[PDB]
């Protein structure tokens, strides 16, 4: 399942810390769009679980959708 | 106790992203020095505790020490 997420990053910084999260979460394979604030991540890991991982990190997150 | 901590943020992205998980935890006194990467927190909370709560943005996070 390939889930797809809008994460509000405005600068490379945020973007490296939205990687981190998703690296301590584990099981995921993920690309990080800046430009167009998107991240998308192909995991097991239910879409709450992503969501919750993601929402960590302090920034706006909402879920755009799957595969 | 005051706290302080080095926190690598770049942009006031990144400020805001700490103002909202500081905000989440509570029982905070904070302020945040964009240029210099720097938080100052008062706080009955824990140093341990702190820093998680910092550690959870996903940027790299040390300790400078009691005021």
């Amino acid at each position: 399942p390939k889930h797809e997420f809008s994460v509000d990053m405005t600068c490379g910084g945020c973007a490296e810390a939205v990687s981190r999260v998703l690296n301590k979460l584990g099981g995921v394979k993920y690309d990080i769009d800046l430009p167009n604030k998107k991240v998308c991540i192909e995991s097991e890991h239910s879409m709450d679980t992503l969501l919750a991982t993601l929402k960590k990190t302090g920034k706006t997150v909402s879920y755009l959708g799957l595969e």
